[PDB]
């Protein structure tokens, strides 16, 4: 099983902001979670091939992952925050929904998701 084309990160149709509450995802959130010790699953596209997991994207209907993050807030894509906070949230129920409790990569996401509540609980006020 092929892996499939990634998700975009760039469209000239879609409208875009550059906006406080998206530089704080960039700078705190995105860049608290890509600087930790678990975080290199999560840098890139989930590699099917490379790692062995042919069904991956059987069951992977909305693939995300931080590297795709990553360009989204550093080439503007996003409109909004609520849309990069669901980007995260959609990369760690991938992970658990894919995966077994307790597994190595789980432990991994729960790490980096406990991370990532704890700075957006204070998402700052809109300017
Ligand atoms: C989170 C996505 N993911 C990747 C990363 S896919 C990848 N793509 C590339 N280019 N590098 N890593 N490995 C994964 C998964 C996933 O959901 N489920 C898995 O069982 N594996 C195998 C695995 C990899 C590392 C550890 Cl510590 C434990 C298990």
């Amino acid at each position: 099983s092929m892996n499939p084309p990634p998700p975009e990160t760039s469209n000239p149709n879609k409208p875009k902001r550059q906006t406080n509450q998206l530089q704080y995802l960039l700078r705190v959130v995105l860049k608290t979670l890509w600087k930790h010790q678990f975080a290199w699953p999560f840098q890139q596209p989930v590699d099917a091939v490379k790692l062995n997991l042919p069904d991956y994207y059987k069951i992977i209907k909305t693939p995300m992952d931080m590297g795709t993050i990553k360009k989204r807030l550093e080439n503007n894509y996003y409109w909004n925050a609520q849309e990069c906070i669901q980007d995260f949230n959609t990369m760690f129920t991938n992970c658990y929904i894919y995966n077994k409790p307790g597994d190595d990569i789980v432990l991994m996401a729960e790490a980096l998701e406990k991370l990532f509540l704890q700075k957006i609980n204070e998402l700052p006020t809109e300017e």
